[PDB]
C-alpha cells in the first residue's frame, strides 16, 4: 500500500558512520520539519524543505574529538514548548543541546560508561531513560538534574543494555541487550512513582540532602527465548513487543501465554507467545534500528546493502536507489509520515518522501 519516493540525498563531511536520526515531533506548525543526524562527535541539525531540497540548519561539534554519539531524543520544555535535543553516546555523558544555539545546557554523567540509547517519556517531557554499556538503566528527570533511579544488578541485565522503550503511557519500560534477553520494568509502582514526585520537589540550592536515587534490581519479567543473539532493538507496539536481534527477522510477541493481560505477568513469568516475524535479508551486522511512525501504521528497517524495508502494519515495500549502497544504522519518519529519512555507515542521509 505505501510508496516512497527517494527526492534527495547527501554526505557529511566527517564519513564515519551515522548512528542515530530523529525527526523533531515537537516542530511548531508552519515550521521546517526538523531532524538530528548523530555519528562521530557531532550533532547535525537539517530542514526539510520543498523540491527535495535538504537544508543544513546547525551542527555541535563536541570538544572531545574521540566522543562517538549513538543516540539522540527530542523533548521540550514544560514551560515554554520550546524544543530541547538530548544526545548521547561512548562518553557516557548525556548533553542536553538548545536546537537554536547548539548550546549544551545540561549535561549529565551516570558512571561514565558509553550510553547505547535515550529515549524521553511519553507524557512527561523531563522523564529521560538512558541504556548503557555498564548494564543498567538510569532515569533521570532533566528539570531537576536528578537521578530518579538505576535499573540493574545480578537480577537485571548481565551485559550492554542495546535499546529501551517506554509504552503508551509510560507505566513501564521494557529493555534489552548483548545478553540476549528483554526485561520489563513497571515505573507505575507506588515506589516509583513516589521517586518521580520527590525528584520534582528537589532544589539542591535549598537543602543539605542529596537526592536519593531508587535501585531497582528486579525486573518484572525476564525472557531470552525470543533472540539468540544481541538484542538491539526493542518498542512497544500497544501491550506487544517488537524487537530485533541480527537474525534477520523483527519478532513481534509478548510475555505469558497467549491470553495473559501484560498486567497479570508476574516477575517469575516462565512463558512467552510469538504472535509473528516480520522476515527480511541482510540485516544480520549488530547495531540496526527499526522505527515506527509517530501513528504506529509503518514500521521501517534498513539492512547492511542500503536498502530499506517498510511495513504496513495495519494489514512490504522495498525502497532502494543505485547509489544507496552502505548499512542503513537508523531511520525516522516525519510526525505527518510525509518523509522518512534513513542514515547510513559511510555518513549518508536519503530522503523518501510518501506518496
Ligand atoms: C544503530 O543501531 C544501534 C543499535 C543498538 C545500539 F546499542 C547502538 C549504539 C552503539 C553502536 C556502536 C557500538 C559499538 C562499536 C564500538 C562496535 N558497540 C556497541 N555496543 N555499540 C552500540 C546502535
Amino acid at each position: 500500500k505505501y510508496s516512497f519516493k527517494c527526492v534527495n540525498s547527501l554526505k557529511e563531511d566527517h564519513n564515519q558512520p551515522l548512528f542515530g536520526v530523529q525527526f523533531n515531533w515537537h516542530s511548531k506548525e508552519g515550521d521546517p520539519l526538523v531532524f538530528a543526524t548523530v555519528g562521530s562527535n557531532r550533532v547535525t541539525l537539517y530542514e526539510c524543505h520543498s523540491q527535495g531540497e535538504i537544508r543544513l540548519l546547525q551542527s555541535y561539534v563536541d570538544a572531545d574529538a574521540d566522543e562517538n554519539f549513538y543516540t539522540c531524543a527530542w523533548t521540550y520544555d514544560s514551560n515554554t514548548s520550546h524544543p530541547l535535543l538530548a544526545v548521547a553516546g561512548s562518553r557516557g555523558i548525556i548533553r542536553i543541546i538548545n536546537p537554536i544555539t547548539m548550546q549544551c545546557i545540561k549535561h549529565y554523567v551516570g558512571h561514565g560508561n558509553a550510553i547505547n540509547e535515550l529515549k524521553f517519556h511519553p507524557r512527561d517531557p523531563n522523564l529521560l531513560l538512558s541504556v548503557s554499556k555498564d548494564h543498567a538503566l538510569r532515569l533521570w528527570n532533566i528539570q531537576t538534574d536528578t537521578l530518579v533511579a538505576i535499573f540493574g544488578g545480578v537480577e537485571g541485565h548481565r551485559d550492554e543494555v542495546l535499546s529501551a522503550d517506554y509504552d503508551l503511557l509510560g507505566e513501564k519500560i521494557m529493555s534489552c541487550g548483548m545478553d540476549h534477553s528483554l526485561k520489563l520494568w513497571r515505573i507505575n509502582s507506588k515506589r516509583m512513582m513516589n521517586a518521580i514526585k520527590e525528584s520534582y520537589d528537589y532544589n539542591p540550592n535549598k537543602t543539605n540532602r542529596p537526592f536519593i536515587s531508587q535501585k531497582i534490581h528486579f525486573p518484572d519479567f525476564s525472557t531470552r527465548d525470543i533472540h539468540r543473539n544481541y538484542v538491539d532493538c526493542v518498542r512497544w507496539l500497544g501491550d506487544l513487543i517488537l524487537s530485533k536481534s541480527c537474525e534477520n527477522a523483527i519478532v513481534c510477541w509478548k510475555p505469558g501465554k497467549m491470553e495473559d493481560d501484560i498486567d497479570k505477568i508476574k516477575p517469575s513469568e516462565s512463558n512467552v507467545t510469538i504472535l509473528g516475524r516480520f522476515d527480511y535479508s541482510q540485516c544480520d551486522i549488530w547495531y540496526m534500528r527499526f522505527s515506527m511512525d509517530f501513528w504506529q501504521k509503518m514500521l521501517a528497517l534498513g539492512n547492511q546493502v542500503g536498502k530499506l524495508y517498510v511495513w504496513d502494519l495495519e494489514v512490504c515495500t522495498t525502497l532502494t536507489h543505485h547509489k544507496c549502497g552502505a548499512a542503513i544504522r537508523q531511520t525516522s519518519f516525519s510526525r505527518d509520515s510525509s518523509i522518512l529519512i534513513a542514515v547510513c555507515d559511510d555518513a549518508s542521509i536519503w530522503r523518501w518522501d510518501r506518496l
